[PDB]
């Protein structure tokens, strides 16, 4: 299984990374590894270490689909079904 699996390469401002995630997820409703690696000129394997790590860290709020590989990002003004 030939994965990404980037560890060192870029040592880019993490910090803007982190924010253009949560610029992103105001941003962009969804957006997958290689475009929002493309946005932070990371790679997929990066932010999506990265995406995971933030919602880990509780600085992004939502979850990674593994499925379609998507990031799941929050939109402004949500909660979900019909509670009851």
């Amino acid at each position: 299984g030939s994965s990404g699996s980037s560890g060192g390469s870029s040592i880019l401002d993490r910090a803007v990374i982190e924010h253009n995630l949560l610029s992103a997820s105001k941003l962009y409703n969804n957006i997958t590894f290689e475009e929002l690696g493309a946005l932070l000129e990371i790679p997929a394997a990066k932010a999506e270490k990265i995406a995971s790590q933030m919602i880990t860290e509780g600085r992004m709020n939502g979850f990674i689909d593994q499925i379609d590989g998507i990031v799941h990002f929050e939109t402004r003004e949500a909660s979900g079904p019909s509670s009851g």
